[PDB]
């Protein structure tokens, strides 16, 4: 008895995933996700780029916000990812089915996306989402040019093996503005030392702290806005108190060092 779509009961907090209207970050860069999850739209004369989508259920809201910005399903050309977890790559598969968009990702993020976040290094099969295929594989430092906007990939392995920062230069009030979309640097509940699924985890995190610190970075944004002290609901004040790349990296490294001290302490 009971149809398959009725066998599951998902936990849902009304406060999660509050929709918002497009919030302008620079002349061609908008936040079009929710108050609590970043999804960046970059509009160019040669099509639009979307960096992350948030949770699987966010597809229709993303498309509504795209329409409001004048971006039709045919105009969405490129999807880029911070890391391929359910709360950031959730709606990618559906977006691909409903638009012209294609996915560029590094090999690690591509394999994780293609298996829908299953067999996660730390969370097993508890965070699975609709799988999607990558259309282009990128290497570290590779650049993708869309309508004269140049995006560069900076690998920062740790939170996932394929964690990536993307940097591009927009304009704001005439001047160029160097935007850095830096992935998470958290290790939440992770076994850091002697982890058989990730033997060099600590060394990778250490290098990614240094990579983030050194990013070309007039404006830092992060997949979880709280992580860089953005407040997307605050309208034109949303970025007032945003961390620098240095400070974001420094805070992450201090938390990480604290977790590692706790894991390493005797019982
Ligand atoms: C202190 C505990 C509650 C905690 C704080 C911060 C995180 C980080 C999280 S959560 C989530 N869904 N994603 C992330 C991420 O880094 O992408 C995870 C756990
Ligand atoms: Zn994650
Ligand atoms: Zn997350």
């Amino acid at each position: 008895e009971v149809p398959l779509p009725q066998l599951r009961a998902y936990t849902v907090d009304a406060s999660w995933l509050q929709p918002m209207a497009p919030l302008q970050i620079a002349d061609h860069t908008w936040q079009i996700g929710t108050e609590d999850l970043t999804a960046l739209l970059v509009q160019t004369p040669d099509g639009a780029v979307l960096l992350d989508g948030g949770m699987p259920q966010m597809a229709s809201h993303l498309l509504d916000n795209m329409k409001a910005r004048g971006v039709t399903p045919r105009d969405l050309r490129l999807i880029l990812l911070s890391h391929a977890h359910a709360d950031h790559a959730g709606p990618v598969a559906e977006l691909k089915r409903r638009t012209g968009a294609k996915v560029a990702a590094n090999a690690e993020s591509a394999v994780l996306l293609a298996r829908g976040g299953s067999d996660d290094l730390h969370f097993g099969d508890g965070i699975t989402y609709p799988p999607a295929n990558a259309d282009r594989i990128v290497m570290d430092g590779e650049v993708i040019t869309v309508g004269g906007i140049v995006f560069t990939a900076h690998f920062m392995a740790g939170h996932t093996p394929g964690s990536t920062a993307w940097t591009w230069t927009d304009t704001r009030n005439g001047k160029p503005v160097r935007i850095a979309y830096a992935d998470s640097l958290s290790a939440p509940g992770y076994q850091l030392q002697g982890n058989p699924r990730y033997p060099h985890l600590i060394e990778d995190y250490r290098r990614s702290f240094a990579t983030v610190r050194a990013l070309p970075c007039d404006v830092l944004l992060t997949p979880h806005p709280g992580a860089s002290n953005w407040d997307y609901a605050a309208g034109a004040r949303a970025g007032a108190k945003a961390l620098t790349c240095k400070a974001y990296a420094d805070a992450a490294e201090q938390k990480f060092d604290g977790q590692l001290a706790k894991e390493t302490a005797g019982a």
